[PDB]
């Protein structure tokens, strides 16, 4: 199997590819992701006018990450679509010959980007107590490059050799379990000396947060969660991967700023 190689989404797509639903749904997810980046961009744009200016560079952040969301995503829903074309006789869709193939680059390429600046953009509603701004910041953007290459190198070997896959996303989880931890203690810290009201919004971030970013190890693994011949092992795990990760961006990016933005208000 030489053209199925390089994901599981080909591997399926090559070998015994995709149902109507599968493709359909997969597919309209995907839009629906994108379509999400673009509404949020406008609502980030339009409520800037809301905080005031010590905050408003997390508006801003939010705004930018929306951008580089609406194109990535729009492009990965793209490649979805021309990658898989119909076959009569079977009545499936086939990684076809004649695209580029499925491909998680747009994706990861998203996180490389958004991750950062999600993490730093806390930094500018609340104040920390006893941390230091650069150490925070340095520790995010650190600990968030290494946990996306990590997992961009893990991927290339879904399929070739599960074992690393597993190796290398284990790796990035232990970035990833240093991430939480230092965003635990700025939440923490933000909480000291914020009315009440500030504080149950931050309450409220934390989970979010922990919820939201956990889909995506989640999503990752998704396909292999009911072992090596389960029911996921298959177009659903496809399918699951997928509304997962696009539930993740959702959360993590349009929700999360949402939130952020309310938070920002109550400390104007």
């Amino acid at each position: 199997q030489e053209l199925g190689n390089a994901n599981f989404e080909n591997f399926i797509g090559a070998t015994e590819g995709f149902s109507e639903i599968a493709y359909q749904f997969t597919s309209h997810i995907l839009t629906l992701g994108y379509a999400v980046m673009l509404a949020g961009l406008l609502y980030f744009i339009l409520t800037i006018k809301n905080v005031d200016k010590k905050f408003q560079m997390s508006n801003i952040l939010s705004a930018v990450v929306m951008v580089s969301a609406f194109l990535l995503l729009y492009a990965q829903a793209q490649n979805w679509t021309s990658s898989f074309t119909f076959n009569e006789e079977v009545g499936r869709y086939f990684l076809d010959p004649s695209g580029d193939l499925f491909n998680n680059g747009y994706r990861y390429l998203n996180w490389l980007i958004d991750v950062p600046m999600l993490l730093f953009q806390i930094l500018f509603v609340v104040s920390l107590t006893t941390s230091k701004f650069s150490s925070v910041r340095n520790q995010f953007w650190f600990s968030g490059a290494m946990m996306i290459i990590t997992g961009y190198i893990g991927q290339f070997y879904e399929v070739s050799n599960l074992t690393a896959f597993l190796v290398w996303g284990a790796i990035s989880s232990a970035f990833f379990f240093h991430i939480l931890w230092v965003m635990k203690k700025v939440i923490n810290e933000g909480k000291e000396g914020i009315s009440p009201a500030g504080q149950k919004i931050l309450s409220n971030i934390w989970i979010l947060f922990l919820i939201s970013w956990t889909l995506y190890p989640g999503a990752y693994l998704m396909p292999y969660l009911t072992g090596v011949d389960g029911f996921l092992y298959s177009e659903d795990g496809v399918m699951a991967r997928q509304l997962v990760y696009t539930i993740a961006d959702v959360s993590s990016k349009v929700i999360y700023g949402v939130l952020l933005g309310n938070l920002a208000i109550t400390l104007s």
